[PDB]
């Protein structure tokens, strides 16, 4: 607090104010083709010969 | 004490002074002025569009 002799008025205080944050959340969009030439080969649980 | 003879007199011993101390305090004087300008803007609890 300030010191102030009593004979004068007083001291006046300042003050400070706030301040804020925002944001936007980001996007993501993965995505695969399944055409045949992944579907047709064998898989590894296919026994070989066969499958 | 002082060792003498017993025959004679005896020494004449000596006291000593105090002292003191004084104080006066400081006086403290904050003061705010509140304007309209400080009583409007938006406190930060308030919700957004209709504070």
């Amino acid at each position: 607090a300030p010191f102030v002799a009593p004979n004068v008025q007083g001291r006046v205080i300042k003050e400070s104010g706030y301040n804020t944050k925002t944001f936007k959340p980001a996007y993501v969009k993965p995505k695969h083709v399944i055409d045949p030439n992944m579907i047709i080969p064998r898989q590894p649980g296919e026994a070989l010969g066969t499958g």
